[PDB]
């Protein structure tokens, strides 16, 4: 009822890299958008021209070496913050900005729902938020998209849900070593042991915000989750620049996620990441099952990661800062749609 | 900010037809929702008790003869007008509710996006609504999610969007003779011009309501729809109880749409729509491809038009009586989801 509708949004990035740029990017090509403002906090960027850093000539945008002076020049209806995938580091970062005044979006993993995992970290974004009368949405392709809120949307047109099977299968080739060492690329299964123990063998992160979100919207309770992260080994030799797989080697990583409530299974959330799938006959995709009434079976190739984050994360900009304030989750906002090109 | 936020809703419905009557009996099974009244004009239904029709014995609800009785007596929060496909006919129904102080939604076909080609009755009914701080909406399978909520969500993970083309095959087999009818069923191709001629031949209402939709949603503007209407000639011989397709006789229509900006092709909308497909190896879904940075390609069998109707008229209840006054759209709520059963 209060709401002053606007028709273009400022944006600033907090966070400048293989994300934040490719947002950059993104919104400075955006009809109604505009880009307004980036910090990052390595001096590479720090001090130069967005437009340069990107490959376009100068624009007149400067990378900030503080966030809050970045703001406070710019005026920014929203912050992108691309920075760290874990609550316990972005917490402060998204308080920052909404104690100036300002609506965020995040695409880091652990802020798609964080209400059941960290409940007194959200809790405490979603009271300062309602303080400074603004919205913060976490968001990306996964979680975010594939297996949370593209899930959720075809339980639409179910009379009832009984359960839900769904799997992301990806393509690790295109990237870089670092990558290959958080799915365990061309280690042996010992290796692949020990740096899973260490926590350099990461897998996922995210299927616990996206069971959270996806039992929250059905009304259901999930009061177990068990994972697991297996090696998947290859039979034949896969390889890029960066990584050499033999028979017998480990070629990624196929985390799972299965939630209960009092021991009935209702979600199974399933993501091999790996090195040249198809060299072994599985094919990339994203897929959806949910059991119920009516049954329902759904994406070739599976949808890109990257790009779809950017896309994503661009695309909510204006529903974020039109939302009603608090922390918000892909459910509580209308459709995502792709904003028009300038 | 002046919503008060309610935890169950109080639901009316008129027209108790195939769709009202299994709206009915999904509210009946919904936590938080109430099947508070019926009205339908069929001497049969009224004054008889909704739980004797639906053989789930007496639950003290009954069919009214007046919709406006219903809603005085009754009280609901919102109703599921199930009745007629054409704003010309709906538009009265919509408006003698929402003059009433209710809420809406209709599955009425032309009211899933009116505003392009039913301008006058669209700002008629958008009018009323705001005058009343009520809302309606126009929801179903198609129109209403399978080729226009689902494709424009779909477009959420693009950086930008060139062309779409989405295809609906489903099977008439399950149907009635009237169904039969509307697609050419069982006849001669010149029986099946005749009737195109007349009007008994449909084919599918709703491709301009769906393409409007994702144009505005995307922000292109359509100035010229091409639609055409073939009748589905089988090579082999289809039967049900109802119907008999012999080779060379018509086994249902294939209606397309094409949409168009200064004669490029923006949208391409397919249904056809015969008994028995698989009979000439025609397999049955929902398809989307959406073509641009990523390209996107995406359901078997298809989702169920009745069920999936029903489905999502219901889902939708709660969103819409929370939602902000005026004639919305399935592209201004939140995400379609399935409500909790009792
Ligand atoms: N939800 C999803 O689907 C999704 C998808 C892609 C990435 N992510 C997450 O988004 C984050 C960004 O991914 P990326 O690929 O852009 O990573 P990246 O390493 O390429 O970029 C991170 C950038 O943030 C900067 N940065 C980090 N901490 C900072 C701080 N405290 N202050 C200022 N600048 C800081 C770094 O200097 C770097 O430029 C990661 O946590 C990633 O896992 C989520
Ligand atoms: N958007 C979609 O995907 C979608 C899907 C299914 C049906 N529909 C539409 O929904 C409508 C209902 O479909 P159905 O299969 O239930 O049809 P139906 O013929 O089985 O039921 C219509 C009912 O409405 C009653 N009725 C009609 N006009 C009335 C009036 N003026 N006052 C009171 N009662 C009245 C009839 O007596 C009948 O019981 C149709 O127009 C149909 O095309 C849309």
């Amino acid at each position: 009822h209060h709401l002053v509708p606007r028709g273009s949004y400022k944006v600033g990035i907090w966070g400048f890299g293989a994300m934040g740029s490719g947002i950059a990017k993104n919104i400075l090509s955006k009809k109604n958008l505009k880009l307004v403002g980036v910090h990052d906090f390595r001096e590479e960027y720090i001090e130069k021209d967005v437009g340069e850093l990107l490959g376009l000539g100068k624009i007149g945008i400067k990378v900030y070496p503080d966030p809050i002076t970045m703001v406070k020049q710019t005026d920014p209806d929203l912050v992108v913050i691309a920075t760290n995938s874990f609550i316990s580091v972005v917490k402060d970062q998204i308080i920052s900005i909404l104690k100036e005044n300002k609506n965020v979006i995040t695409i880091a993993e652990e802020m798609a729902f964080p209400f059941s995992k960290d409940p007194k970290a959200a809790n405490e974004i979603d009271t300062v938020a309602k303080d400074h009368n603004v919205s913060v949405l976490g968001t990306g392709v996964n979680p975010g998209f594939v297996l949370d809120t593209l899930i959720i949307t075809l339980t639409g047109i179910c009379l009832n849900v009984q359960r839900i099977k769904a799997a992301r299968i990806n393509d690790l080739s295109p990237f870089g070593p670092t990558v290959m060492e958080t799915q365990g690329v061309g280690t042996t299964p010992e290796e692949f042991k020990q740096g899973i123990k260490s926590g350099k063998i990461v897998g996922h992160i995210g299927f616990e915000q996206s069971i959270h979100m996806i039992a929250k919207a059905l009304g259901w309770e999930i009061d177990r989750i068990e994972q697991k992260r297996e090696p998947i080994i290859s039979n034949v030799m896969r390889e890029t620049k960066y990584v050499k797989v033999q028979p017998g080697m480990v070629a990624g990583c196929n985390h799972t996620a299965k939630a209960f409530y009092k021991n009935e299974l209702l979600i199974e959330l399933e993501h091999p990441q790996q090195v040249l799938p198809h060299l072994e006959n599985v094919q990339t995709g994203d897929y959806i099952t949910i059991q119920g009434d009516p049954d329902i079976s759904m994406i070739n190739p599976e949808i890109p990661g990257g790009k779809g984050t950017i896309a994503i994360a661009t695309n909510m900009i204006p529903s974020v800062v039109e939302a009603r304030p608090g922390l918000l989750t892909m459910v509580d906002l209308p459709i995502p749609r792709a904003l028009l090109a300038e």
